[PDB]
């Protein structure tokens, strides 16, 4: 520890039994790029249980967020799903990640796909002035298996769109495109799903994928990353990275252990 800044819990949010959000204060020194992410976690017996986790809170806002799974044997999650407010959680100071807008060419339109906890990154992205400086339209794509798993669906259809700083942008720039597979719901299936048969396409009003217009950024479970990689592969499509510019970047949610 001292390679850690001490956050306090201001505020907590269980959306179902298996995933929740949370709100911390923001160090003054601590500096991330949208859709990176860091260690977080507990100091136990005066050492740091920390995993990965992508920072969900703007890079505008004074606090940190985190959107988490609940895992009842794991190791972190098992402790960290009892959180209250003034508890204290430790946060490495370096971020790093994929997810970043330099690592994909100029182009009109942004694609967000996401699974699960993989929204988290984009909730970032999508309170960026510079995502909607940089794309004409942003579309956010969050598939979960039941509606109460749409974390944020609330906030970002009805009170995002009056952000004081990016309300007017929101309105005209993103749109959001939530799937259920597992219960009724207006959107159902797996994302891959609504690539394949065009679904997606039809229902958010633009164009099929083409090589010049259309970026993407992935993060979900391994199954949906296989997936939608090997259709925008087979599509012509290039993975990006540090080194050289694509149309698409890929981020693991997590990792299946
Ligand atoms: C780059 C990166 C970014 C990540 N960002 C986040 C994030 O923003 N939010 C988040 O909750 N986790 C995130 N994870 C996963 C995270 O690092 C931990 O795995 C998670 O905190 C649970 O840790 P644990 O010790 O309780 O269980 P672990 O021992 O790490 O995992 C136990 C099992 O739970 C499952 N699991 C773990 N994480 C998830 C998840 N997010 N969704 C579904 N199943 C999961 C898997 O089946 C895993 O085999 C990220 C991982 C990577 C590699």
């Amino acid at each position: 520890s001292s390679n850690f800044n001490q956050e306090t819990v201001t505020d907590i949010h269980h959306w179902t039994d298996t995933l929740f959000s949370f709100r911390t204060t923001r160090d003054p020194g601590f500096r991330f790029q949208s859709g990176q992410f860091i260690m977080m976690g507990l100091e136990v017996n005066g050492k740091p249980l920390t995993r990965a986790y992508s920072i969900a809170s703007s890079l505008y806002e004074d606090g940190l967020e985190f959107f988490s799974i609940k895992v009842p044997n794991g190791p972190l999650t098992s402790k960290l799903q009892h959180l209250k407010k003034g508890d204290q959680i430790i946060v490495s100071k370096k971020p790093v990640g994929t997810l970043l807008y330099d690592n994909l060419k100029p182009g009109k339109h942004l694609w967000l796909l996401s699974t699960g906890t993989g929204l988290a990154p984009f909730l970032s992205i999508i309170r960026d002035l510079e995502v909607y400086e940089r794309f004409e339209k942003v579309i956010l794509v969050h598939g979960v298996r039941q509606v109460a798993e749409l974390a944020y669906t609330d906030f970002i259809s009805n009170e995002l769109p009056q952000d004081e700083f990016l309300g007017e942008m929101v309105k005209n720039q993103l749109i959001y495109y939530p799937t259920v597979t597992r219960e009724p719901y207006k959107t159902r299936g797996r994302l891959t799903d609504l690539i394949r048969s065009g679904q997606l396409f039809k229902d958010v009003g633009l164009p099929e994928f083409n090589h010049e217009d259309d970026r993407m950024m992935l993060c979900g479970s391994p199954e949906m990353l296989a997936e939608t990689k090997q259709i925008l592969e087979e599509r012509g499509f290039t993975e990006g990275s540090q080194s050289e510019p694509g149309e698409f970047v890929i981020e693991k949610a997590f990792v299946e252990k």
